[PDB]
C-alpha cells in the first residue's frame, strides 16, 4: 500500500501515467475503440489479448509486467439512467477488487462513461462519486486523468472538499 493513500488529478494522456497500473475505459469486445481506449491500445496493444468482458466488469491483462485493468462502463445511449447508474457503480467496484488483488501501490484511472458512453450528458459528479465509493477502502495512490481544463478544476475541488 501507499504510505499515506491519496487522490490526485492530472490533465494529460493516461498513456503517459506515472503509476504502477492503468485502468482502460474499455468496450465490452476488447476492440481498439476511440478516446482513452485507443491511446491505451497504442501504448499496450499486448494487453488486448482476450480482454473482452461484460458491462459492469473489469478484466486485467498484463503487458509485460505492467497491468492493464479493462473496465467496461455502460453506454448511456443504450441503458436507462437507473440501470446505467447501477452498471457504472459496479464497474468501479470490480476495479477496486483488481487493484487490491494486484498489490499495486498506485493506479491511473479515467472517469468511466463520461465521453462517448455519456449519452450526451455531463456525468463528472456521477462517475467521480462512484469512483470514490469503490476506491475509498483501497490503499493505492489514485491518480485521475482528464482532458478538459474545467474538469481538472472540478475534480481537484471535489477531492479537496473531502480533505
Ligand atoms: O492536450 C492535453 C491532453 C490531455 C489529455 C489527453 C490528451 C491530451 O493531449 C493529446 C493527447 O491526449
Ligand atoms: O479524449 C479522451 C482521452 C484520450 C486519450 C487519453 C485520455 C483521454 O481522456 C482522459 C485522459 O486520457
Ligand atoms: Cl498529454
Ligand atoms: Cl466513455
Ligand atoms: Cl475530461
Amino acid at each position: 500500500g501507499a504510505m499515506a493513500p491519496s487522490y490526485r488529478v492530472k490533465r494529460m494522456d493516461i498513456a503517459k501515467n506515472d503509476e504502477e497500473c492503468v485502468v482502460n475505459a474499455a468496450n465490452p469486445r476488447g476492440l481498439p475503440g476511440d478516446g482513452v481506449c485507443k491511446a491505451v491500445y497504442k501504448k499496450w496493444p499486448e494487453s488486448f489479448k482476450n480482454s473482452a468482458t461484460p458491462v459492469g466488469t473489469a478484466k486485467t491483462v498484463m503487458c509485460g509486467t505492467y497491468p492493464v485493468i479493462h473496465a467496461v462502463g455502460p453506454n448511456f445511449s443504450n441503458y436507462t439512467e437507473s440501470e446505467g447508474d447501477r452498471e457504472l457503480a459496479a464497474a468501479y467496484r470490480e476495479v477496486a477488487k483488481e487493484v487490491t488483488r494486484l498489490g499495486v501501490n498506485s493506479v491511473a484511472i479515467p472517469l468511466l462513461s463520461t465521453g462517448v458512453y455519456s449519452g450526451g450528458k455531463d456525468r463528472l459528479t456521477q462517475s467521480l462519486n462512484h469512483l470514490f465509493t469503490a476506491m475509498d477502502s483501497t490503499d493505492a495512490d489514485v491518480v485521475i486523468y482528464c482532458r478538459d481544463k474545467e474538469w481538472e478544476k472540478k475534480i481537484s475541488e471535489a477531492i479537496q472538499m473531502r480533505t
